[PDB]
C-alpha cells in the first residue's frame, strides 16, 4: 500500500508492447531510459519520497483510441504530430518510475474494465478522452471528477471552461464546457496560471566547438506548408549559412539540404552539429526548440506582432483558450531569451541579418530548464499527485499569496508576471468579500456581486468593490477595461514555475 519507486523499465516495456498504438512511446523512453533511472534515484537522495501511498491511477489515452478517429499512432514515423506523444510517455514514465499502480487504456474496453475494477484513486486523460469517460460511464462518471487531470497542450481559460458563461459569450469550443476546476487542466508550456503546468522532458544526449558546425543551421518545419512565403528570410540566413530541413517540395528553396523525417537518434545528431534552429511561424509551442537548445543550437524565434490568438489566427479558432502567443514559441522568448533564443521580426531584413550574424559569434551553451528535465518532471509530478487535491490540505498554503491590484487593461496573469511572481487561482475564495480586501489595504465603500471572469474589481476613484458571485468564474486571465482587479500572486521557484518555495 506504501509506493516504492522503480529503476527497472521491464514491467513498463511489458505494458507498452501490449499495443501497437504504444510503439513511438516505448522507442522514446528506451533512448531515454538510463537518464530517467538516473534522475529517480537522484530525486531520491534530496527528497524523502518514502511514506507516500501507492494509487491506482488510469492512464487513458483518447488520441490512441482507434474510436477517437484521431489517427496520430498511424503518422508516429511519417512526419505526423508528436508533442501529445512526447508528454504521455514522459507522464507514464514518471508515474511508473514513483511505483504508483498504473493501467494504461487506449480503447473504451480498457477504460470500461479499469473504472469497472473500482479503487481508482487518480485519472490521466485528454478532452478526446474525457468525452469517451462521460459516455461509457454514464451519469456516475462526475463521481470521478475531482480525480480528472486533463492533458490540454494550450491551455483552458475558465470562460470557457464554465458551460453556461461560455453559451452566454457565444463560445462555440468543441472542447471546452466541462465545468472543472481549471486546475485539473494540464499543460504543456507554464502560459495559462488558470491551469496547471505539466510539460514534459526534453530529450538531449551530449555528456562541442569541433562537434558543431558554426555554418549550420536547421529548419524547423517538417511539412512543405510551412515554408510558404519564407524565401527572403531564408536567403538572408543562407547569405551566412547552410540552411538544412527535414521534410516528408515546391516550397523549399534549391540551396536547401534535405535530410528527410529522421528516426530520433539521427535527428539528436543532427540537433548536436547545428548552430541555428529556424523557425518559420508555425508550428507554435513544441518540444522541437527545447530539444534543439538543449543540445547548443540558438533558436530564430518569429514575433509576433500583434500576437497570435483565435482572434486572428485559423488554428486558434475554436480553442478553449483567448491566449495571445507573443512568437512561435512564447515559452523560449519570456523563459529562456538570449542568447539561446533570438525573438525577431521576420520582416525585418536588418534585425534578422544581425541576429544571425550574432549568433555566428556565440559562443557554445547547451541549456536545459530545471523544469524540463527527467529530475524536474519527476519532482513537479510527484507534488501534483501527493498534494493536489480536488476531492476536499490547502495547497499551496495561504502563506504564499502576494496580492496585486492590476492596472486597467491588465490581468492578473500580467500584474503578478511584472512582480517575478505567478497568478495563483486557488487563491481567489480569500479575496472576495469587504472584510478580506481590508487586509490587502483596500477599502470598499460599496459593494455588489457579479457573475464575470473579471471580478474581484476596485473603482479607486469611486471605493467601489465587485466580487464574485460564481465560484467557477475566478480567472487569472482577463483584464478589466474600466476597473482595477484585486489579483492573488504566488512566488515560483526559479526553474520551476509549477512549485511555490514552500509547496514540496
Ligand atoms: C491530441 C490533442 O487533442 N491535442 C490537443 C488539440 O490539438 C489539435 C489536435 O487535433 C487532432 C486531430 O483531430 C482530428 O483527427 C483532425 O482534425 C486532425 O487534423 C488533421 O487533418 C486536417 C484535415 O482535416 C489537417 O488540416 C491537419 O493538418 C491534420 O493533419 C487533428 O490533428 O491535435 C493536433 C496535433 O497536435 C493539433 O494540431 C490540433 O490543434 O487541441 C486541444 C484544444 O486546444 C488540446 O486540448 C489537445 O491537447
Ligand atoms: O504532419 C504534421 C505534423 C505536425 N503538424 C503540426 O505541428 C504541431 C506541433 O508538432 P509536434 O507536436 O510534432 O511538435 P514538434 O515541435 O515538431 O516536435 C516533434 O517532432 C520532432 C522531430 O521533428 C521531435 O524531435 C519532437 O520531440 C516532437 F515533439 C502539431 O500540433 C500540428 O498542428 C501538422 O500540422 N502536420
Amino acid at each position: 500500500s506504501l509506493a516504492e519507486i522503480r529503476t527497472d523499465f521491464n514491467i513498463l516495456y511489458s505494458m507498452m508492447k501490449k499495443h501497437e498504438e504504444f510503439r513511438w512511446m516505448r522507442l522514446r523512453i528506451r533512448r531515454m531510459a538510463d537518464a530517467w533511472i538516473q534522475a529517480i534515484k537522484s530525486l531520491a537522495e534530496k527528497q524523502n519520497l518514502e511514506k507516500r501511498k501507492r494509487k491506482k491511477v488510469l492512464v487513458h489515452l483518447g488520441l490512441l483510441t482507434k474510436e477517437s478517429g484521431f489517427k496520430i499512432a498511424e503518422t508516429a514515423f511519417s512526419g505526423g504530430p508528436l508533442g501529445e506523444l512526447v508528454q504521455w510517455s514522459d507522464l507514464i514514465t514518471s508515474l511508473y518510475l514513483l511505483g504508483h499502480d498504473i493501467r494504461i487504456s487506449a480503447s473504451l474496453a480498457e477504460l470500461k474494465e479499469i473504472m469497472g475494477g473500482g479503487g481508482v484513486e487518480l485519472i490521466y486523460i485528454d478532452i478526446v478522452g474525457l468525452a469517451q469517460f462521460k459516455k461509457t460511464l454514464g451519469p456516475s462518471w462526475v463521481h470521478y471528477q475531482c480525480m480528472l487531470r486533463v492533458l490540454d497542450s494550450f491551455g483552458t481559460e475558465p470562460e470557457f471552461n464554465h458551460a453556461n458563461y461560455a453559451q452566454s459569450k457565444g463560445h462555440k469550443t468543441p472542447w471546452g464546457k466541462w465545468n472543472l476546476n481549471p486546475q485539473q487542466f494540464y499543460t504543456m508550456f507554464p502560459h495559462t496560471p488558470d491551469n496547471s503546468f505539466l510539460g514534459f522532458v526534453v530529450e538531449q544526449h551530449l555528456n562541442i566547438n569541433e562537434i558543431k558546425r558554426q555554418n549550420q543551421s536547421l529548419v524547423y518545419g517538417k511539412v512543405d506548408s510551412f515554408w510558404k512565403n519564407k524565401k527572403i528570410y531564408l536567403d538572408i540566413i543562407h547569405t551566412y549559412m547552410e540552411v538544412h530541413a527535414t521534410v516528408y517540395t515546391k516550397n523549399i528553396p534549391s540551396y536547401v539540404k534535405n535530410h528527410g523525417i529522421l528516426s530520433g537518434r539521427d535527428l539528436q545528431f543532427l540537433l548536436r552539429e547545428t548552430k541555428l534552429f529556424v523557425g518559420l511561424g508555425f508550428p507554435y509551442e513544441g518540444p522541437a526548440p527545447l530539444e534543439a537548445i538543449a543540445n547548443g543550437c540558438a533558436f530564430l524565434n518569429p514575433k509576433f506582432n500583434p500576437p497570435k490568438s483565435s482572434k486572428n489566427t485559423d488554428f486558434f479558432i475554436g480553442k478553449p483558450t483567448l491566449r495571445e502567443l507573443t512568437s512561435q514559441h512564447p515559452y523560449a522568448e519570456v523563459f529562456i531569451g538570449r542568447p539561446h533564443v533570438w525573438t525577431v521580426d521576420l520582416n525585418n531584413q536588418e534585425e534578422v541579418e544581425d541576429a544571425v550574424k550574432a549568433i555566428l559569434n556565440q559562443k557554445i551553451e547547451p541549456y536545459m530548464p530545471y523544469e524540463f528535465t527527467c529530475e524536474g518532471m519527476l519532482q513537479r509530478i510527484n507534488a501534483f499527485i501527493e498534494k493536489q487535491d480536488f476531492c476536499h490540505v490547502m495547497w499551496p498554503p495561504l502563506s504564499a499569496l502576494q496580492v496585486k491590484l492590476a492596472e486597467p487593461g491588465q490581468s492578473c496573469k500580467q500584474v503578478c508576471q511584472e512582480s517575478q511572481l505567478i497568478c495563483e487561482p486557488s487563491f481567489f475564495q480569500h479575496l472576495n468579500k469587504d472584510k478580506d480586501m481590508l487586509k490587502y489595504k483596500v477599502t470598499c465603500q460599496s459593494s455588489e456581486l457579479a457573475k464575470d471572469i473579471l471580478v474581484p474589481s476596485f473603482d479607486p476613484k469611486n471605493k467601489h468593490c465587485v466580487f464574485q458571485g460564481d465560484l467557477l468564474l475566478f480567472s487569472c486571465a482577463g483584464a478589466h477595461p474600466r476597473h482595477q482587479r484585486v489579483c492573488p500572486c504566488r512566488d515560483f521557484i526559479k526553474g520551476q514555475v509549477a512549485l511555490c518555495k514552500d509547496c514540496l
